[PDB]
């Protein structure tokens, strides 16, 4: 099996069904005690947490879902009636996010669609009745954050106040991303010093709250 395999079946022998604080719990514990994962992890989680309740957005779009932790994170403080929609490109990670959030008991919060962002993205107000978006969190291929976060803008789904949360800022890094959002008069940035997940390394999270043209 694979690492990703390893860490559902964790997560079903070691969490409560339809209970989401301990599915994050048995995730976070696997990937300290057995094996590494790139999950969003407690640390920036926490600040993840806090964004998330300062805004209650309604309509959340999350790029690259790996195994669901982030879209768990998420959608276990959206209100009642509020959304996710979380784009992966990979079908086998796309099947263990499902299978997570249904674990969660958070399937009926969450739209799992297995495919590009880029080819995704231009889809999302005429087959999936989007307006615009109140939240986008970017935790998909580094040198994808700039141009999706661009493409995002052409297609008219940013509104004044939309909010972009990005993961991994530092490490790996998303240096055009950075200096283009903080350069730009159309967003306002705030940077949130973290650490990668599990481990004793400096990662943080950007937030660019978009503020029209
Ligand atoms: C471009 N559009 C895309 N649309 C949908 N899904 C996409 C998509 N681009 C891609 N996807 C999916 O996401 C998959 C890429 C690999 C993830 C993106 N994340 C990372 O690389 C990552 C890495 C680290 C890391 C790794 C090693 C270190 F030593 C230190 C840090 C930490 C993180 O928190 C990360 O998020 C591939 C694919 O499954
Ligand atoms: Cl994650
Ligand atoms: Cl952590
Ligand atoms: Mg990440």
């Amino acid at each position: 099996d694979t690492k990703e395999q390893r860490i559902l079946r964790y997560v079903q022998q070691n969490a409560k069904p339809g209970d989401p604080q301990s599915v994050l719990e048995a995730i976070d514990t696997y990937c300290t005690q057995k094996e590494w994962a790139m999950n969003v992890g407690d640390a920036k989680g926490q600040i993840m947490d806090a964004v998330i309740r300062e805004y209650s957005p309604s309509l959340v779009l999350e790029l690259g879902a790996y195994c669901g932790y982030s879209a768990v994170r998420m959608a276990r403080l959206l209100q009642p009636g509020a959304r996710l929609l979380t784009m992966e490109m990979n079908p086998d990670y796309a099947a263990i996010t499902q299978q997570m959030l249904n674990f969660a008991g958070l399937q009926d919060k969450v739209t799992i669609l297995n495919g590009a962002s880029q080819d995704l993205i231009p889809q999302l107000k005429k087959k999936y009745d989007v307006d615009t978006l109140d939240m986008v969190f970017l935790d998909h291929w580094k040198d994808r954050y700039l141009p999706d976060t661009l493409l995002l803008e052409k297609c008219g789904l940013l509104r004044k106040g939309t909010v972009l949360l990005a993961d991994n800022v530092i490490v790996p890094g998303t240096p055009d991303f950075l200096a283009y959002v903080r350069g730009s008069s159309s967003f306002e940035c705030t940077h949130y010093s973290s650490y990668l997940e599990y481990m004793k390394v400096v990662d943080g999270l950007e937030k660019a709250i978009y503020q029209g043209p």
